[PDB]
């Protein structure tokens, strides 16, 4: 597998004119010290959408180079344009990424037949492991377990980041694909049930603020200490849910700033939280002893 | 708790004109022998909707009396009319039931405020444990975790049969209620993730055909043999899903008849499966060595 | 057709021990004077669920007898038990009802195949026109346009009360069934678009409080005065939406009492509105010059 | 208004390596001759996602220049990145577009607060009419009627292309915004009900194959010939639905090629239809006398 445990979907800290590389370096070092198992750079939580192609490439390369092989680095390389996804994926491979996080098409969408073609086209272009990212609440498109079954024997297609929230579906993926498709939770409030179904970790928002707890939750469960893992899930659940009270990464970035991490502002169309939601987030941060 | 492990939502076998008590007796003995942990009588799977009040009472009393305290018996006593729910619940208590399975209102529905009033009205009338039954895909109404939190301190409200299929919701219920509200899965394809979140069993359709396997799945997980448990979940998943290819209990009664159990016909508005779906069911019964 | 225009889904006014027949008579007379085109008695808005069989029969008969053929009377006779729906439908026919409003099964549900059997079984039992009532948000079950196509050549099946809210679906019903299935809106906020697709009226909640406006909206549109009709729809929309801010008939009954109509209290599991929602309803009542 | 009636969301015909400007020219002339009221270039149906920035610009400019003010031209200029949306919108304005079709963010999404900031940022940069495009089934994000009410007083925000398929929502937009926000249907199977609620036209897929019929449908309704209009809606409904049997523009390009229009192939991740769906499409094209 690319990694097991907690993979942080790291934020991209911005200055008001670009990427705050000094801050990103600090976060990298902190994650390594905090037992984060992998870094996913330029995922959704990283605001790739609102970065230029040059910012994306510089940020991905920065993370790769700073991590310096200490943990795996996975880059978000997919888009809703297949040619573009191929080119970005080739690029990331060429500069030493350990894995590619490749979203389904979104907005334009496609059929299940088209999903097979899309993923096969990206895979055929590379020799690096691919994590399919299924997030229908954002993309409008659900890749089915049957379609995943058609893709999981592909040499490079090793895993899925399953953010559907549909636990039935995740059971079906495991039943059909087995070890041919590792499952990462794509929802922090669903780590335990997904690990219970044979998942191997999480690609996490929550790990941006409590990386060691997320790592520990996974490690405990995977080591059979299931009750101890569950306690972390439940004790962190209200905070976790507060991190989705508005579109991620609005809350997590807000939270990190509340925690004195100085990670800068969001890029439009993302923006500051409303008053009520900010107060819920503060409450849960305080209750978890984070501020 | 009322029980732990596998509670079969037992079918009601019908003759042409009434309930087949002889067949019900056989099923009851078979469950006991097969290590079923509890029987839920006149639940949805029991076709209580299409039974007269006298048929319901006779069936519930028959199960209670036949079981003779060997394992817990829980009766479906709720409906969408609060007065009727009270009366039926008091009746079941009076003839020695161990627990009451009390659905939310359905079709008429109500507000979350109304749900608290409904369940408190029922509870205040009895001194028997109540399992709230949440199944929004059937009722049109979801009882929320916040509403459950308002009810879980009630003396009699001890559990929920959670059939929403929303694993995030189930985590939230556990986080809010803890030990004050036991969770039973109401979906057989979700046993493992629900137990992983601290559920204590299942009220099961699947147990009508493979009672020992469902009991073992739960026992193994609850005893820490989580991988062993998961294997049973995944190996039985395609059959499980087949049992919902049409409205339950259409497939399970069909399956039991294919297994030569002679459990009679469904009552309208339930009816025979279509050709393609029957085929799928047959395929999965054969693949699981049941016919 | 049974009727065109506005059919009120009349409330059932209750005393604290039964049905307020004196009040129901007053409402009947008021509807006749207010140009209501039909009365639907013991529909969902009439709280049939929480009435006894004897109350239902007495109420249905009362309305039939008091109306005395001045406008059509349609009774809610369907349930989720086919035998029960047959018996009630036969009964209503025997005492001179003009039409039967027959809901899909709910909660127990069934397949599309089973829906055909259910409706055919009820139809075969009677010689009175039937309005199929599709309300999936309450029943958990949507009867499809294809299934309606299979039923619309049945002698007695004349119409559908379409409360899905799915305008695409309603277009498909008209395209497939034509004049063989009249369409009544089952949502007051959708009268205009449904009439525009060839619907012939509404079975209305709103008509309980503004019967002449609902009648006029329909009559205008059906007479080609489409802009004048639309103005009534839009001017009443905020009030209409307030009447669904909680489960109907909680708001409409509350509204009628706010309007000094003395229609009594709701039966559990229905209950009084919460404070915020009550204030929204009051606001819209006042803005429409009703209180 | 920018236009009334039928605005074709024109396909972009591709050669193997670029845009087929010769074919686009032919389509443009054919639309003008067929009484199409406006052309929307590089909308969803135009496969803007899979076009380079230079291809988009050249195509939009080509349509503008070719049309030469004969009918209004509207360009798709929005994306999920606010800065990019601003830039593209200013560009289109600079080369003489008549209107801007500006989608909500998608995939990244944002809050309702963010939506107001996004659309105000775009509007503040231009002096050209803006049509907001709401399509939650593709974007994951619904702009609410209340949010639209906050935007509709903006000088440039003059319309919405409403593709939610939620007819209740569309009534609410009209009630709140009135003349300050023109409504175009974004779904061809919903033209009649949307016009009935005071919409002024459609931004249409169907118009790619039957432009004159779509224009006539709108004209007839808007001129009060509502039954005549409805007939066209219902007669074309099965074809309309066939055009969405797979992700648009898969079916419409397929259809245009079946009609011997030689409009080239789809760009990945879009692809060829499956067998069964092709068959359905063929059936409906033949039934409508198109092939």
């Amino acid at each position: 597998s690319i990694f097991k445990g907690s993979g942080v979907a790291i934020i991209t800290p911005f200055t008001n004119t670009g990427v705050d590389f000094d801050k990103l370096s600090e976060l990298i070092e902190w994650h390594i010290k905090s037992k984060t198992d992998a870094i996913i750079v330029c995922g959704t939580t990283g605001e790739a959408t609102t970065m230029t192609e040059t910012e994306r490439k510089e940020t991905i390369k920065f993370v790769i180079d700073k991590v310096n092989k200490r943990i795996p680095v996975i880059a978000g390389t997919g888009s809703n344009n297949t040619a573009a996804s191929i080119a970005m994926s080739k690029w990331a491979e060429s500069i030493g990424v350990d894995g590619l996080l490749v979203i389904t098409p979104y907005y334009n969408k496609t059929t299940q037949k088209g999903l097979v073609k899309h993923f096969k086209a990206v895979s055929d272009a590379v020799s690096t492991p691919i994590i399919i990212y299924n997030v229908p609440g954002r993309t409008g498109l659900n890749i089915t377990p049957g379609t995943l079954k058609e893709l999981c024997e592909d040499k490079n297609i090793v895993a899925v980041k399953e953010a559907s929230g549909n636990i039935s579906q995740i059971a079906q993926i495991k039943a059909l694909c087995g070890d041919k498709l590792d499952i990462y939770s794509g929802n922090d409030d669903q780590i335990i049930p997904i690990l219970a179904l044979g998942g191997i970790g999480v690609i996490s928002v929550l790990a941006n603020v409590i990386p060691e707890d997320v790592h520990n939750m996974c490690e405990l469960y995977l080591n059979g200490k299931v009750n101890e893992a569950l306690k972390i899930q439940l004790d962190s659940l209200a905070l976790t849910n507060a991190l989705f009270i508005e579109t991620n990464p609005i809350p997590v970035k807000t939270a990190m700033n509340l925690m004195n991490m100085k990670v800068g502002d969001l890029r439009l169309p993302l923006c500051e939280m409303n008053e009520n939601n900010l107060e819920i987030l503060k409450k849960e941060l305080k209750a978890y002893n984070l501020m």
